[PDB]
């Protein structure tokens, strides 16, 4: 099916904390304050409802590592860079990986306990927004 | 791609504030009033629009620390040494540091607060300006 150019959105409770999924030059994944260059990705189906996240502008792909760190890598691998994308009763997304039985998330190391701890992830819920300005 | 010696020029909005960013001997960053071998910085390209400054006269290269507060270090780290040049449409280039989130700049401690209280900082649009003089 078509590919995809969104921007990841998610947040905490408080509300206060926006955050954009961003995908970094030097391979670091954080949150952006607002829409930018770098939290501008492409999502291409690669399976059913499995998919792959790019970064547009670092020409990173989201991966997953160890304990469901993070990262963008150069280099595309299946095993830890495709996601099963699903809908949650809130309206956004979670995408989980089979390999690392985690949702993709932008938790602290701290934070990732609370799956076990409590069954969920804090930033793993996101909104795929189109982009403010057209765009191809 | 070749590199640059320059001098970097910004100013306070009274513009009787004429700022070349120097790097001191003692690894010290602060204003120069004018072109001086202190001033005289090296910029080589790094990656595409990263690029590393290093004084010509001090060896130090321009380096980010805590709150974004520039120094010169004897020792290059690209993490805290290189950073993203950009051009603003006033002409004038920012450097931005990836891991730092913040722009190269020779604002205060007290003036840094002004970054997240009105979404810039004071001396961090710099023009690349020719010696006076040639050399090399």
């Amino acid at each position: 099916d078509p590919i995809r150019l969104r921007h990841l959105y998610t947040s905490g409770p408080h509300g206060l904390s926006s955050c954009f999924l961003r995908i970094r030059a030097d391979g670091v994944v954080d949150c952006a304050r607002g829409q930018s260059a770098h939290s501008l990705l492409e999502i291409k189906a690669v399976a059913l409802r499995t998919v792959a996240i790019k970064g547009v502008h670092s020409v990173r792909y989201l991966c997953m590592g160890a304990d469901g760190k993070m990262q963008g890598l150069l280099q595309y691998s299946e095993e830890d860079c495709a996601f099963e994308e699903e809908i949650r009763p809130d309206g956004y997304n979670v995408y989980r990986s089979e390999k690392h039985r985690l949702p993709v998330s932008l938790s602290s190391a701290k934070q990732r306990q609370l799956y076990k701890n409590r069954g969920f992830l804090p930033l793993s819920h996101f909104l795929p927004m189109l982009p403010m300005v057209p765009e191809e």
